[PDB]
Parts: structure tokens; C-alpha cells; sequence
């Protein structure tokens, strides 16, 4: 079995092996690069996103979230305060405000220690979901916005055509913002390109201890777990690094850094914070392993999820028998 300790892995494919996406995700699940949870693409040296940056402080960012949060320094949960409308040029302006900007600090280690004993006291703010690409439409490669879409690729395994579109989103963000514990919809991959500015940091649980995590979730937001058997598809709780170490939970970090590629994997439990004022695009997508995860995903039925059109022709399809009570969740 390749990579049993299940470590996260850094690849750094050649331009004549960044042509064929597919099979390169395949390649690195060869190498078991999937039991990570989580790997690292560093991109040809001769590949470009787009040309410059230059012309981005007019994208709008319509509902800027205030992330409020309640709790201790390594358990606690975020909530989303919705803020007015702000271009990007307003919110990197923000961002390197005195109240807002990165603190002092020696290196990447000591900016973590930082994030963990200080994060509960402020409320950073984080323009997420925003529906967009700034991938130049010339760059074929890894191209976020031109990923063969999921309804495909259930279609091409499974023989059944389905409604539903899949589009990139935009994460703008600044120093404390951070994505709570969580899998993707219906445990897709996700693969997320740092385009500008300083880094996000990442922690992530081997898919083959996920139920691991759960159920030390399930211990420490006991409400919470009364509400739902599958709370942390509400992308509200964060658990320290301390505290799962504390609590015997295998995990990995990594730091991904402006103009390289993170993919995460089917089940792949993760969490992170960025450093400072940037710009990510991110993506769902699936591969012919996938359809078994799709197929086991849980699902929150309590209303608070809450997801996309396109999920439910994947619950429909995949599941069947939860779709029913899941669909009452979504209305
Ligand atoms: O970048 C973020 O805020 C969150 N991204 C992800 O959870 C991802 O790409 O799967
Ligand atoms: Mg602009
Ligand atoms: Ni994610
Ligand atoms: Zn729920």
C-alpha cells in the first residue's frame, strides 16, 4: 500500500504532465497521495494563471462575512454576521488595516501559535462563495473554470443524465479567516488554486479516519450533535491542532502559498486559516472513485446546511432512500 503513514504529498508535475488533468489526479492517487486527504501541486515553472493581477479590485464582493466566534481558543464554534457590500479593492484595503492586518512574527510556526491562542478574540471578515473565475480563458491547463463538469462524470458512470451546473467560486480573504472542520458536498474532491497574496494554512484527517473526528466532535459541540447526526455540514466548528493531538486524532498540515494547488479528497476531513490578505478560486469535482463516497456521504436533514441546486439530482440519483427526508431539510 502506497503511502501507509498516509502523510501528505507535494507533486511537481512537468508541462507535458500538467496537460491531462484526469490522469494526472489519478497518478497521484497511484502514488496513494488520496490517503492524505489532502495533496499539494506545485505548477510547472512555464505555467501562468493569467498575466497579471492588475485590473481585480472591481470584482464586488457582495456579502463580506464578519466570522464571530464563541467558545475557547481550541474548540469553538463561527458564526456568520453578514456585512455590506465591498469591492475588493475595499477589502484589501481592509485587510492591511492597523485592526485587521497580520501581526508581527518570526515564521509560518510562530504566525500559527498566534492564530490559535488569539483568533477567538477577533472577528476577522472573509468575502467567500463568490461565483467567478480569474483564470485567463488561455490557459488551458488546470483551469479551474474548464474542469469537466461532476454531472458528467455521473453520467459517464452511471448512464444517467442530470439537471445541474458546476462553476468556480472566489475566497477572498485576510489574516484570521477560516474554514471550519468539514468534507465537501456529497464527500466530492475539491481543488482550490491560491492565486495572490499571503498563505493558507491547512489541516486535514486521512479519509480513513474521519469517523475519528466525528465522533470527537460529536464529544466536544454536544448540543450541536443533538441538533444533527451530521453537524459539521453546517462549516461551523473548529478544533485546534492541540486538541486533536490531546485526543489521539491522526491529522496533517501543510501551508500552501500564492500559485500552487491544493486538492482535497473524497472524505478528506479539513480546516485552515489565511495568513493575511488573498485571493483563492476553488472547485468541486469527481472522479470514477468517487461515486462509492457519493453513494455513503452523510447528509444534515436539520435545515441548516443548506447547498446548491446541483446536489440534488446527486442525492436523487446516489441516494435514493435519503432523499425524501433530505429534500424536506432543503425546503
Ligand atoms: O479556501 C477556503 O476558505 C476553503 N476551501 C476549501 O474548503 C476547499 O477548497 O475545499
Ligand atoms: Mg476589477
Ligand atoms: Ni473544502
Ligand atoms: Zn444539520
Amino acid at each position: 500500500a502506497q503511502n501507509p503513514n498516509c502523510n501528505i504529498m507535494i507533486f511537481h508535475p512537468t508541462k507535458e504532465e500538467f496537460n491531462d488533468f484526469d490522469k494526472y489526479i489519478a497518478y497521484m492517487e497511484s502514488q496513494g497521495a488520496h490517503r492524505a486527504g489532502l495533496a499539494k501541486i506545485i505548477p510547472p515553472k512555464e505555467w501562468k494563471a493569467r498575466e497579471t493581477y492588475d485590473n481585480i479590485s472591481e470584482i464586488l464582493i457582495a456579502t463580506p462575512l464578519q466570522q464571530v466566534a464563541s467558545g475557547r481558543a481550541g474548540v469553538f464554534t463561527q458564526y456568520h454576521k453578514k456585512k455590506k457590500a465591498m469591492t475588493v479593492g475595499e477589502y484589501r484595503h481592509l485587510a492591511n488595516s492597523k485592526k485587521y492586518q497580520t501581526p508581527p512574527h518570526q515564521n509560518f510556526e510562530d504566525l500559527e501559535r498566534k492564530y490559535w491562542k488569539n483568533r477567538i478574540y477577533n472577528s476577522p471578515i472573509y468575502g467567500a462563495d463568490i461565483s467567478g473565475s480569474l483564470f485567463d480563458e488561455n490557459t488551458k491547463q488546470w483551469n479551474l473554470g474548464h474542469l469537466g463538469t461532476i454531472q458528467d462524470l455521473l453520467e459517464k458512470e452511471c448512464g444517467v443524465v442530470i439537471e445541474g451546473v458546476n462553476t468556480p467560486y472566489l475566497y477572498f480573504g485576510m489574516w484570521k479567516t477560516t474554514f471550519a472542520w468539514h468534507t465537501e458536498d456529497m464527500d466530492l474532491y475539491s481543488i482550490n488554486y491560491l492565486h495572490l497574496g499571503e498563505p493558507k494554512t491547512w489541516y486535514v484527517v486521512p479519509p480513513e479516519h474521519g469517523q475519528r473526528l466525528e465522533r470527537l466532535a460529536r464529544e466536544l459541540f454536544p448540543g450541536s450533535s443533538r441538533g444533527c447526526g451530521a453537524f459539521l455540514r453546517h462549516k461551523v466548528a473548529l478544533i485546534s491542532p492541540t486538541v486533536l493531538k490531546e485526543n489521539g486524532i491522526p491529522f496533517n498540515r501543510i501551508t500552501q502559498e500564492a500559485g500552487e494547488f491544493m486538492v482535497t479528497f473524497p472524505y478528506g476531513y479539513h480546516a485552515g486559516f489565511n495568513h493575511g490578505f488573498n485571493c483563492a478560486e476553488a472547485i468541486n469535482f469527481a472522479t470514477p472513485r468517487w461515486i462509492d463516497y457519493g453513494k455513503m456521504a452523510s447528509q444534515c436533514s436539520c435545515g441548516e446546511a443548506r447547498v446548491t441546486f446541483s446536489m440534488d439530482a446527486f442525492v436523487r440519483i446516489l441516494q435514493p432512500e435519503r432523499y425524501d427526508l433530505w429534500k424536506r431539510g432543503q425546503d
